[PDB]
């Protein structure tokens, strides 16, 4: 037990992202690059050079929240309607509708089984075929209970995780919810701060790249998605 390693996201690069996406999910999927939106709903494909998505599905009212991939499907949470919409194919399309109890903020992949936050303290994990519970943690830095936990990504051996109107992004031990790192990124909403002013247009939506390792950030309502690099700071 030791102190969770502190990082900074460092900019890289920057990228148009689209100034009225919610962004609730964002994902890499079969070499494409995937953002899920509420208000209004939508699954929809990412350019990195316009803000223009290269290909879009609305659903309408839905507010689409989390969105995960196992390599072959994603799989896209909604706020309170308690739906889960599994998408196949190229472009994707939906498959399955599957009802759960809850609320959807937050969704990834790890280890067979889909992990999901709800906006508590707790990762639930469930299975990818008919989303029942199998089991879960609670996520907690040095041993208190984080709350408002938000949009997920699973790589690098650990869950990298939204705190909704935070600028820290956390990475969470899937197997306890031990917080073993707090990466502050709060020079991505500096970054925007001068041109967002919606009361939601929040740091929201974490993205790793199979293929190249590259992690990528956004938030919603922003004009740009940011490519960082993870600094460990001593
Ligand atoms: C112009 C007003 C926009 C209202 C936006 C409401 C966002 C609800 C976000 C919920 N969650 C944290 C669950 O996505
Ligand atoms: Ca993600």
């Amino acid at each position: 037990v030791q102190e969770p390693v502190r990082r900074v996201a460092h900019i890289i690069r920057e990228y148009p992202h689209a100034t009225n996406a919610f962004t609730q999910g964002l994902v890499f999927h079969q070499g494409h690059f995937f953002e899920s939106t509420g208000h209004q709903g939508t699954l929809r494909q990412l350019s990195l050079e316009s803000a223009q998505p290269v290909w879009m599905e609305r659903l309408g009212n839905i507010f689409a929240e989390g969105l995960a991939s196992d390599g072959e499907r994603l799989y896209q949470l909604t706020w309170t309607e308690g739906l889960l919409f599994t998408w196949s194919g190229m472009p994707p399309q939906r498959e399955r509708t599957t009802r759960y109890s809850g609320e959807g903020w937050g969704l990834c992949y790890w280890n067979g089984k889909l992990v999901r936050s709800d906006g508590g303290t707790m990762l639930t994990f469930h299975e990818p075929d008919g989303f029942a519970l199998v089991g879960a943690v609670q996520v907690k830095l040095r041993g208190q209970p984080v709350e408002l936990i938000n949009e997920l990504e699973c790589a690098n051996g650990v869950i990298y995780a939204n705190i909704w109107h935070s600028s820290d992004v956390l990475e969470i031990d899937p197997a306890t919810g031990t917080v073993v790192g707090v990466i502050d990124a709060s020079a991505l909403t500096r970054a925007v701060a001068g041109q967002v002013t919606n009361p939601e247009a929040v740091l929201n939506g974490i993205a790793v790249e199979p293929g190249s390792g590259r992690i990528f950030m956004t938030g919603k309502l922003w004009p740009r998605l940011f490519e960082v690099r993870l600094d460990v700071v001593d």
